[PDB]
């Protein structure tokens, strides 16, 4: 009933514990599970849920053929109970479209879906499950947003959008929403040169987003937002522990204010928690494909251009498929600190497994522990041969 | 807890944004989706839902054979969560029958289903999910009603019924319900010559219904209802932009008080928003079949017999199947005006696609934006060949 | 929150309107619908539901083979939303067993299931969805009860049980429950000679049950219960309009205090509303099998041994299968009178349709109207050939 | 809203009445039922539910192949409505892992799941459906817990864990949780020599757990816990009525403080109610396999090393498969005493039925009656041949 404020710091991250896993592809082999991609997790004050972009067809359905494609009229933001699969029967549609974000402000939820042709897309902003505001494309080139949850502070929920080229300069804007209405927007500033798919979290009245530089950067750009002043800055993770994909091999020195070069015109959505010595980065294990997943403790990664790992945890083996990854937290949990969480999208099917005509995924997520817990690896678990 | 009153005017309609889409036929290829037709959308104070007439069988079911037929003992008004498909497992039965309307009065919902043989049908009026009033056929020839939501003002919810010929004069009545009980009824008056399937909306204490003249009219008849005085008038859309189907080509001058001739004994359910310069008409793109769908801004369409379009938006391409269309609004949304919405029924199967033995549909709906948003088209999306 | 009292009389029954229909066999041809039999309907203060005895298998399932049998360890009382089918996914288990009754007292629901071998059955009485009281077989021969709803007055809910022979004298008891606990029980008294499967309703502080005399009677026995005094009487419907099945042809004079002879050791569950001139009897149309269903207005049927029909309504054609029938009312509806309702079980499969190895049913129900409504017939609607 | 206290004694157990049965394997032959094992039952103040460890696949699914294995990344604690089957669509995930316990403290529920590799497992303790505490393996050898409900008193919920060898001494700890946080833990004390899979219940401020001595004991070890002092003792059931499996034949004298020998390195989860003369033991009927199930009244079983049965009830015939068994009660029921309940896991498939490639189960549960009720037997009911 009151707006949530980001009054807590991050809990100390000494390891990662299992939080949720839906095993959707394994289950959907013989049940009515929707084809998805671009998943995430997001909490309300009373419940945490899985989110994704449906493809408007089940995996066993004949319409799963062609679901490698990102943008169609048959996609929607859906949510469903934590660690359940996204089924026809339990999935709740938040809005229609092929790019999305969602977050709860303490009173109710804002959800945003973008749809349309590449040269004529529009965002619709829903609040309390009703449409409130619409925003037309400004650069006529795939208006797109975070693909993971936004974050609110005292009713203000900033959102990062990009419109324009994926392979060159583009037009990124930060919109400050309150009750679904635009209070303010700003063009991107600071030293980040290209922004896509920001993964955001909040602590002590500041919002930190780790994004994707698709054009040039194999280091990740970072936007930090003041939701009270409604202003921001941007830079890159200084660390030579490079966290995009594909990427070149790790150097000994990163770049703070420019893209680390070697790979152009590609990338993957990812995240980090940047908190002094309590800093952890996620990356694919493979430098070449969306394969494996690990967390690395890299003290002062944001500001130290020579920072290297001091601790890690494997999440997905390099012999298993990963995908997108992003940040969320339960802002309504008990205790004195916010417990960092993340999910990894485990992509199955095309293009890496082309004996099937579909592309989908399942989800695994973890939250931080102050213990030093033993590690397991967490693969999707399905046998593609079963679908043949 | 208090009855809703129609105290707001329409918001300015500068374009249409995507509101919901269930992709039911695509999904139902490989999941337990009910065969439907005659869908619509209707809001409660806390939730908006999809509605339709079930055929009492799934699409993949063997009993889907013969579902081209309109009236059987196996039909029911069902509702289900917005943008979900109507499945066996999530569909809520409102009442039994093969013609329906439904609306929430601010306190609770009235639903009306008609059933019976052609010469002996009866309406049952449910209120708060209990049967309250029954009305026997008066002309012994397919008692039938709106096939989209009714509208209430201070507890009074008028409903348009017709009984008698589809190809000649018939007996249309306006019933004024309150808490499921008949306060009053009137025979149709004014200059409309035949009435079927009224699509209604409310603003500033007046209810406007755009209907179907099946007998002679390719322009659409309009009934306007005063729910306080419980009186009405009727006429036609004066505009030469003709909105029934099938229809002749558009002339340069319409008819205000008579059917525009050229096509007899056929039609399709449709709608309009008639609000001075803020007037938008829906129509099929094709003059010959239920094919394509567009919105056209036609200032003063109701009263100006030479009014032509000043703006439009394609909703469904002429190379895709459409169907019935109708009006609803979220009367319980925030803000200072009512946002116009509509749905289009996207019919698949018979008679146009006769390699399958069924007829069903999916739903797409839009609401108005005060922005000038880019357009997409929104087809059903299923491949009939998959069902062979 | 207070116990319901039976303070109203019956509404005037001038005809019957459609109330609910699940089309379960049609739907279950291609969806996960449970095999059932012995269905009924029962209301809570906020909701009316369908009830039946599951067979613990779907209709398309291989375990549907053998479901002609009445009593197994795999049966349960289930309930589900009105006019939905009883599916694996929406069916709520009330208790385990192969004979049941259920009713809401205004505060919460009592449900009773009997299970066990023929010579060692026991009833368990649940109240507020917890087990409270148990009753062991007293005659060691299929302890059994109503197979339709019980009725409560000020917290007292009487229930009719029988234990002993189906083809000879047996031991019938009336148990008076309050909050799941036995206040009192009585052995059957009056002139009814054999009692099974009582269909009960309540009005003006009196409960009337129309039952099945399996041993000798083709007229139906009637128990009338005073739930305040906790006493009862019994007799037969005096009317020569005979309402059991199988039965001989109607005579011109019935029997008030003895079984009307001609058919031994068989019958079907049925019901009536006995209310002076406002008296309506249900029966199968066929005298030989569970085929067709009609309602007949038979003024003073209970007390007039020459009473004949003055009005009727066909519910199911004689060319369609029927089955069990029973009474319920919405005791929590608005208005000044209780509206009589009933359901008919539409049995499909064995023994009448033996090309399938299963037996199941769907449900149709009607409530009374004070109008003289036109009639339709309401068959199950499934094609058995589809299941071959 | 207040913590529950164990203020009542056990009701007198004169027999066992049927409480719930899901028939999951029968149903899942033709519906989307999850593969499970290690089930139990547990009540909240408003609802009792079935619980089990999913295998993250349906039974008909191709991924059911290999589900004989106990520990994978695809397992989760799920719960679902009482006597329903665990389906994809109705199952709620409590946490991720391959060993679990769960209990409600009167205010909210604690659930515990352990996951990880054998040498590096960890428990996560959820409370109010959020992760609160984590515990790393202490002996690096399959950290594991009860596989049935825990019990709380004034907010304190003790839990028994074991880590280390299954075939030798191991390290068992009793953790005392309150609101998901560790108040205290103790190493196992008393004369029990090996502890696994404790089945617990509470009465008069004391918690009694009957466990599994896998290493040496065919009598069952017992831990009794004081949740106020947070202290415990342990011993064995003195009775010569031996209740583990496999086991040697019953002797005439048991052992109170040592394992009864004859069978090493194997066992099954089981339970008892130890209450002076009101003492009942469950066991498999077979001494060799998980076959049959009976309850035996064995006065003073705990303390009398010559105690023999005075009464019994067969639950599952020796010609039917059983499995794990455990205790729960509805601590929130009305009345003056706690009614003892239990479930039996009915395992189907491997290793005993190896013509199928899966292993799963269904559930049956009973609660005590103060009547002397007739008995039935309660098999799983599925035909394995149907799955071939
Ligand atoms: C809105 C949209 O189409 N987003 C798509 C993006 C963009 O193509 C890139 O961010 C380049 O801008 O990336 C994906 O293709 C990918 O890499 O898996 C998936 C995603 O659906
Ligand atoms: C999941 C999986 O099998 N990953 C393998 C990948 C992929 O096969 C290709 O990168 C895709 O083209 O290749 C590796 O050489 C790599 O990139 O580190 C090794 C890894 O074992
Ligand atoms: C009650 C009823 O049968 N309504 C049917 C109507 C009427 O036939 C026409 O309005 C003529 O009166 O139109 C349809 O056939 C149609 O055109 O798709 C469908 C609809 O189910
Ligand atoms: C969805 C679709 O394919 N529509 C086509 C229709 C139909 O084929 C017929 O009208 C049905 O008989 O025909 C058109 O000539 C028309 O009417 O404008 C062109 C349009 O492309
Ligand atoms: C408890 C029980 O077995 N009830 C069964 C009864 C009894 O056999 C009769 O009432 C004779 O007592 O009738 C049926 O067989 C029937 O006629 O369709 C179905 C029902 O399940
Ligand atoms: C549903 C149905 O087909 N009913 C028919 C029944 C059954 O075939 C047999 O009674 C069953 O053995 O037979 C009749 O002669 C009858 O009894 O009145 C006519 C009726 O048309
Ligand atoms: C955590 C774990 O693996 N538990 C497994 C246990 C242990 O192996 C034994 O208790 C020996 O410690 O027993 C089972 O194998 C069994 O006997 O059916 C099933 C269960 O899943
Ligand atoms: C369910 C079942 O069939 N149980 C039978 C079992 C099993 O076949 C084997 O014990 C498994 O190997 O064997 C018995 O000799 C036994 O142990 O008492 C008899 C019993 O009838
Ligand atoms: C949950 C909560 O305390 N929210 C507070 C809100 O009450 C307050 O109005 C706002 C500005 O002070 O900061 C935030
Ligand atoms: C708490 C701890 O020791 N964690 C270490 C981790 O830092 C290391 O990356 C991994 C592989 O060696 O083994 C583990
Ligand atoms: C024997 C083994 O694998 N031990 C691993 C250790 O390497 C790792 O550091 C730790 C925390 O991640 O989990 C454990
Ligand atoms: C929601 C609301 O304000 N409804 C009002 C109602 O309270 C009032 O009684 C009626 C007549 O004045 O008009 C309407
Ligand atoms: C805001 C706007 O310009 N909308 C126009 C619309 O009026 C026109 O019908 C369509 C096709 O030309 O292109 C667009
Ligand atoms: C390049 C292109 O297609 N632009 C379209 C324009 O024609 C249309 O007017 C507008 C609003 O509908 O959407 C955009
Ligand atoms: C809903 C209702 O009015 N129930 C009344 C109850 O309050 C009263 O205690 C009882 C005896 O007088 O009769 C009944
Ligand atoms: C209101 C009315 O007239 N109902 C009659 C009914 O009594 C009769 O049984 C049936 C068949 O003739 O036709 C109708
Ligand atoms: C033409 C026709 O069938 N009319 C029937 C009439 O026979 C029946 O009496 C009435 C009420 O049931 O329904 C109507
Ligand atoms: C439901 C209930 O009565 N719980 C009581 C709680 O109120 C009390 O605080 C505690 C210690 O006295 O014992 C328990
Ligand atoms: C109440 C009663 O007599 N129960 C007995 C039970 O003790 C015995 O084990 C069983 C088999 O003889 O038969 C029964
Ligand atoms: C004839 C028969 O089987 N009677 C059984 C009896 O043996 C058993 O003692 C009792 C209670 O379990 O149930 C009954
Ligand atoms: O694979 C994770 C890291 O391992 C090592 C190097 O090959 C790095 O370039 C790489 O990113
Ligand atoms: O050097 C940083 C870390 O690298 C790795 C391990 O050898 C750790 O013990 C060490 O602290
Ligand atoms: O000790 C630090 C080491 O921890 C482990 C892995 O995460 C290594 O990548 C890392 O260097
Ligand atoms: O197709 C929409 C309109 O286009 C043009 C003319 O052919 C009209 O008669 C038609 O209605
Ligand atoms: O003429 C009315 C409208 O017709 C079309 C377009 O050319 C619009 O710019 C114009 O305003
Ligand atoms: O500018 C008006 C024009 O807009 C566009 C289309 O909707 C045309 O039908 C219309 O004439
Ligand atoms: O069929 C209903 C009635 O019709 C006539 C006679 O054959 C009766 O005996 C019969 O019961
Ligand atoms: O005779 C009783 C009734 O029987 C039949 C009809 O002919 C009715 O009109 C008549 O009233
Ligand atoms: O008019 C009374 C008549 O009504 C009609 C049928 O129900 C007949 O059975 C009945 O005799
Ligand atoms: O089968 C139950 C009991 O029956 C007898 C003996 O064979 C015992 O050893 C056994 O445990
Ligand atoms: O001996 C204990 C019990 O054993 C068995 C039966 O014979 C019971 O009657 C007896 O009481
Ligand atoms: O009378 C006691 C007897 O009851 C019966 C069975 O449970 C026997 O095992 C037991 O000895
Ligand atoms: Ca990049
Ligand atoms: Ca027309
Ligand atoms: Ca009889
Ligand atoms: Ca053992």
């Amino acid at each position: 009933r009151d707006f949530n404020n980001l009054t807590k710091g991050l809990c100390t991250i000494n390891s990662w514990h299992i939080y949720g896993k839906d095993n959707a592809v394994r289950i959907g082999e013989d049940s009515d599970v929707l084809v998805t991609r671009e998943p995430y997790v997001s909490c309300d004050p009373d419940e945490c849920r899985f989110y994704a972009l449906s493809q408007g067809t089940t995996i066993r359905g004949k319409h799963s053929n062609g679901t490698i494609h990102d943008r169609s009229q048959y996609r929607a933001l859906i949510s469903w109970p934590l660690s359940s699969p996204p089924t026809v029967y339990n999935s709740r549609v938040e809005c229609i479209g092929w790019s999305s974000t969602s977050c709860h402000d303490g009173k109710t939820r804002m959800s945003i879906c973008i749809s349309g042709p590449n040269n004529n897309a529009s965002a619709v902003i829903w609040y309390n499950r009703r449409p409130v505001t619409e925003i037309n494309t400004w650069a006529r080139n795939i208006l797109r947003t975070q693909e993971s949850e936004c974050v609110c502070h005292n009713g203000v929920c900033p959102v990062v959008f990009t419109d324009g080229s994926a392979t060159g300069p583009a037009e990124t804007r930060i919109y400050y929403f309150k009750e679904g209405k635009i209070l303010k927007w700003e063009p991107l500033a600071g030293t980040a040169k290209h922004i896509e798919e920001c993964s955001c979290y909040g602590e002590r009245a500041e919002i930190t987003c780790t994004c994707r530089d698709n054009w040039q950067g194999s280091n990740r750009p970072v936007i930090r937002i003041d939701p009270v002043a409604m202003t921001h800055t941007s830079q890159y993770i200084c660390s030579p522990v490079l966290t995009d994909n594909p990427r070149p091999n790790d150097p000994t020195v990163g770049k703070c204010n420019d893209p680390y070069p070697g790979n152009n015109n590609n990338g993957v959505k990812g995240f980090s928690y940047l908190d002094g010595v309590n800093t952890w980065l996620g990356r694919t294990i493979s430098i070449a494909s969306r394969s494996g997943y690990e967390m690395l403790k890299v003290p002062n990664a944001l500001t130290d251009d020579k920072s290297k790992p001091t601790q890690g945890q494997t999440i997905v083996l390099n012999t298993d498929w990963s995908g997108y990854s992003g940040s969320f937290m339960d802002y309504w949990a008990e205790g004195e600190c916010y417990r960092a969480c993340f999910y990894v999208e485990l992509i199955r099917g095309r293009p890496k497994e082309d004996k099937v005509w579909w592309t989908s995924n399942s989800i695994v997520s973890m939250c931080s522990s102050t213990e030093f817990l033993g590690q397991w690896d967490w693969p999707d678990g399905a046998k593609i041969e079963y679908f043949l």
